[PDB]
């Protein structure tokens, strides 16, 4: 009864998003110039969407066929299901943004008030947020119902052996497939799309300074529009897909841990083997993350509703944070009752790591929540010019360009410590409360209100497009200032959301490492003590070698992406010169850059997906565990570094735009130094960091799936 | 046998004789003498300042190390400190004395040969000092505290008055290693802060109203930077290679010592040692003899090169020295390994897969591993190859393009040498377990004397060319010195890469030694697989890994900021002096500021294991060590390769290879910006990480005996 009521929440969120979509669609359109700019934007965005979707479908079909040949067929079906859910969320969000980009500015001009434009923008972003949440949890509920309970995969819970000889718990491999689908979608989006985005931005500045002499924010400059399209591609599709991958990864990790926890804690008392953790407890913990995520999504919808109906205010950041805090607190309170009432009558929780009984995992989840917000604040502390580091960078701008670059690198390097220490304490306490299951539950709670987080993240690029459109149409300077204010708010929210995404990616990747270690269980370890099975020895030279290899592969991944951005930008500059030699060609250059980025992403994608396969069939599962540990560590550090450095450089340029630095204004030599630094930092913050967030999770997912094969089938 | 124990002081006397020989070489013109006198003054002043601070810290640490643990540990700590400081001081004095003699040979003879011989002998002083002093201290420890006091005879878990348990000889060699590490940390961290502050401030004053050319004797930072070159590529790199050398040897010794209490079997009421005392002592002594043979072969190669008929190709001569030393070590250590371990029993329980010859197969691997790693450092930094060419050519696309391509180059460059390290570790393990991993580190550093000599050759020739041009010598002679300088540049890139690789190997060996030192007297009956274990599913280990990585990155950033601050302070001091040249004044101001800055990175590196272990335990410290090593290796390789690539791309455009642009052109301006960014990265961050990844491991190895059972949570 109540269970089915919770299972309706996904369609509730889908209908909420659809209704908000329709409501905004009804909002007034802009002037003919506004409409022409929006039409260019929409054309480029939809074209990019279709272009990437083709390759996505191809790769998804190949991977689904492979997942059906090996493992089970339900694995590939759930893979395709998750792929479809994530692709649907992204497409819906991007179409909504391309339709509301001008409506925000129309509210700002017609009403001459911040309130209405803010509410329109928040509904626009809430479309993508509710889509990312709803499609994901809907597919996951379907998986737990169709392939889960109906087919008795939650009933068997034994080591199923397929025709090839690959061993696995059926539901574990199923949820692994559902996660890998979302991961393929997110990888394509973030990696390739981001290469495109930063190619567009860079080439925009370039053609601004090329022989064509067409500065950025120029309607004639095709990259001016392409960059807007890329901004939506990134902070609406990319960031949404990343948060979806982390969310689904946390849930799937919890489910996998419980599923494999059923065969692990067994005791060969005599000739027979008793399950110390009964089936009831295993099923309860397989379902608890799903119910927790549903309650979180409901609370997120409640917060979104309050903010969209709340009396208008003057601080937009305040309203967005109000949404965040309402969702967080409601999730905390309701999930407390969920935890205590759903796990009370279970047995074996002590053997599991639950230190305070049925309520132990909730203590974990709330921790993650706070961890999340804390990490967010850190991303704001090291990037905003309201605080000391960015102020110091902007001030040192007077001392040269090399000093700007060095101080930005120093800031990025030092910025990794506060959030990483936050992660350290969060992991320690979540473990203390409820073992690795609670580590996963802390990852989940951190993302328990993912809908509002994605909505606030997607609000940013909407305001960016709004300010760009307004400036290009030369509206009233008052309206331009309104858009500037909203743009600044969106920039702050984007920094906070990117930091939150990095933290969530680290948590999810660690949860997936734990799921890998748990999935290494074989039918021959039934009598062995649990300490013998759940083990990755760091003295084994294979593990150290794998760790070094994983770190190096992460760094090489980052470097290749850096080079790819510049190559795509140079090719787009050549295309723009050709267009000048022969209303410019918007979709033409956008499709050229999109195809080049999708062709370039092939090699980083092949790295991310095949590194565990190659290294595992070559040396085994300890080596792959080492690779995962090194990848997670180096990717966490590099992502934090690049994101914070790029944000600091950009916000220091903005600091100088206001002239705060010793009266210096636009055009001064320090401003040129900061601009050079910002051109350096753009690909780091918008291409490298998110792709590392994706890497550290997708490699773990592929390892979790394929270890069932190469654990015993390895050459050396 | 005794001859092997004599080899260290043989190398010391070889270095003294080379010192005397070069000192007798002609000085030169009065201007040469004045500039060189400024150099010598600054060098001795910096040496004295750092030596004073070193003495203070060393006395404190020795008292602390004697109060806890044992007294011999602190005694060996001071011994190693003294050995490394002696090596550094001797090498720096020799280099500052031979800098002008090289140019005098080049001018009087108008030939490359004699100047090259003078410079190489000067560097061989520092190399032979590092080798002789290190192996001398180790022989003294193995003889006095080793056999005489019977510390190699008991080989059982001694418990001190406080209750701290450990094998005595392991703790003693750990103390000696910590002493070498304190010296190397002071050298690298503080000296490098000073060097890059000086190099930056020289460029800075270049653009003031004072109109102080970067190569002008009036510019004090010119001289400070000339001195800093010796501070860095003679003292810093020498101390780093010495630390890695001693660390590999000590790791082998610790593993061997702790393998005796590990492989015991409670067959009945008694405990039988599956690995007998004879085998354990033989494996405790084998690394020492291996290193002695390596130092002997290094001396032979140095002698061959210094007596060889003079030639015109310097790079060929240096590579000849390296290869002769390598091959001689290979063959002689082959015979040593086969004859010294043949009649030992229980090698199979230790990991020796092919019997007595197993560790040699490991050692040679390290050797090869070494040279290969070197090549990679040259491939990604020299403009003779594709990456640096691409960077220099892309200079035309802007300054941001230069910076982005340099970062990309470093990031991608970290992969070939790390894969080399991966394969080397895998094969060394296949041959002889973690003991052979340590033996591979040793073989990689088996000819450390020759490596340090080639590394110290560079700065000697750099200062020599500076002296020549600054004194306006014959343009032909100046061009000759410039050529020698270029050879030194390539060798310096290769040596920095080799040092990073050796630091990684030594840090991994020290991690293995830490895990072995975690043994307690209560785990004597437990199977060996249960004790020698660091589970990565333990959340404390993962948390420690994240913490160590973050601490590494914060370390790097703090060093960058300290370099910039010290450079600005030196510029302020030079302005004050102009308003009211000051060579030793500004040099001492920068030295004191760098020594004040080093306090926080040193406190990080030394106190992180103590705090985290007394707080959370030994698994957390193992995690911290793993994360520190993994992140430091990557960051060191990245920063070093990026700085080298930027510098050689600037050289590419200055060399006009990219036709259409000369000095002053916009692409050259971009390359100069890139080089100013890369200087602190390659000359301060990378080496300091090399030190960090080892010294944190050593402090952990020592203090785990306390905080393994004394931790709050
Ligand atoms: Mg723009
Ligand atoms: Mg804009
Ligand atoms: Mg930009
Ligand atoms: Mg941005």
């Amino acid at each position: 009864y109540v269970a089915a009521l919770f299972f309706l929440i996904p369609l509730v969120a889908l209908g909420f998003a659809a209704a908000n979509f329709a409501a905004v669609v009804r909002k007034p359109e802009g002037t003919e110039r506004m409409k022409e700019i929006s039409s260019y934007i929409r054309s480029g965005a939809d074209s990019f969407l279709a272009h990437e979707t083709k390759a996505i479908f191809k790769v998804a079909i190949v991977i689904a066929i492979l997942l059906m040949i090996f493992t089970t067929w339900q694995t590939g079906v759930a893979f395709l299901l998750g792929a479809v859910m994530s692709a649907s969320a992204g497409i819906v969000g991007m179409k909504m943004a391309t339709r509301a980009n001008v409506r925000v500015a129309e509210a700002a001009r017609t009403t001459k008030k911040i309130g209405p434009a803010l509410k329109v923008a928040y509904q626009g972003g809430s479309v993508m947020g509710l889509s990312v949440g709803g499609f994901a949890l809907l597919g996951l509920v379907l998986v737990y119902l169709i392939f889960g309970k109906w087919m008795g995969q939650v009933d068997n819970l034994n080591i199923y052996t397929n025709w090839l000889g690959i061993n696995f718990v059926p539901f574990a491999m199923t949820v692994s497939g559902y996660a890998l689908g979302c991961s393929i979608i997110a990888m394509f989006d973030r990696v390739g799309g981001g290469v495109y985005t930063k190619a567009a931005d860079m080439a925009a500045d370039l053609v601004g300074k090329t022989e064509l002499n067409l500065p950025e924010d120029d309607p004639r400059n095709p990259a001016t529009i392409a960059d807007n399209v890329g901004d939506n591609v990134g902070d609406v599709a990319g960031l949404g897909a990343d948060l979806l991958e982390s969310f689904v990864g946390a849930i799937v990790s919890s489910i996998i841990l419980a599923s494999y926890m059923f065969p692990i804690y067994v005791q060969k008392i005599g000739e027979n083997l008793v399950h110390q953790v009964p089936k009831e407890t295993i099923q309860a913990l397989i379902s608890y993350p799903i119910f927790f995520a549903l309650v979180g999504l409901g609370c997120s919808m409640l917060g979104i509703l309050y903010v969209i109906v709340k009396k208008p205010s003057d601080n937009p950041q305040r309203e967005l944070n109000i949404s965040l805090w309402t969702s967080a607190l409601l999730t905390v309170v309701l999930t407390a009752f969920l935890t205590y009432f759903y796990l009370k009558d279970l047995q074996g929780l002590d053997v599991l790591g639950f230190r305070f009984g049925a309520i132990s995992p909730w203590f974990s989840a709330i921790i993650g929540i706070f961890s999340g917000i804390l990490i967010g604040f850190w991303a704001e502390y090291y990037t905003s010019y309201r605080y000391k580091p960015t102020q110091f960078l902007g001030k040192s701008s007077i001392e040269g360009t090399g000093m700007v670059i060095s101080n930005g690198l120093s800031l990025g390097m030092k910025s990794v410590f506060p959030p990483t220490l936050t992660l350290v304490l969060g992991i320690l306490f979540a473990d203390y409360f409820a073992g690795l299951y609670g580590v996963a539950i802390a990852a989940l709670g951190m993302l328990s209100f993912v809908a509002t987080s994605v909505s606030v993240d997607s609000y940013g690029p909407i305001a960016d497009n709004a300010g760009g459109i307004s400036e290009m149409c030369e509206l009233d300077p008052e309206v331009r200032k309104i858009t500037d204010h909203l743009d600044a708010v969106g920039n702050t929210t984007a920094a906070i959301g990117k930091g939150f995404a990095i933290g969530s990616a680290i948590f999810a990747a660690l949860s997936l490492f734990a799921s890998y270690m748990f999935s290494q269980i074989s039918p021959s370890d039934i009598g062995k003590p649990p300490s013998l099975v759940l083990l990755l020895n760091m003295l084994d030279a294979r593990v150290i070698a794998g760790a070094l290899l994983g770190a190096a592969i992460t760094y090489y991944f980052s470097g290749y992406l850096i080079s790819a951005v510049t190559k795509a930008a140079m090719k787009m500059v050549d295309e723009i010169r050709r267009q000048a030699r022969e209303k410019p060609d918007y979709n033409r250059c956008i499709e050229i850059t999109s195809d080049n980025a999708l062709k370039q992403m092939g090699y980083p994608a092949f790295i991310a997906i095949l590194t565990p396969l190659v290294t595992g069939f070559l040396l085994g599962a300890e080596f792959v565990g080492g690779v995962l540990i090194g990848t997670v560590l180096s990717g966490a550090m590099l992502a934090i570094l690049t994101a914070n450095s790029g944000g600091a450089w950009d916000n220091a340029k903005k600091y100088l735009e206001a002239g705060n630095l010793e009266g210096y204004g636009k055009g001064s030599e320090p401003h040129k130094a900061l601009v050079i630094g910002d051109t350096v930092g753009d690909p780091l913050k918008d291409t490298v960091g998110p792709s590392l967030d994706i890497l550290i999770k997708i490699m773990s997912v592929v390892s979790v799936i394929a270890v069932s094969i190469f654990k015993h089938v390895h050459l050396f």
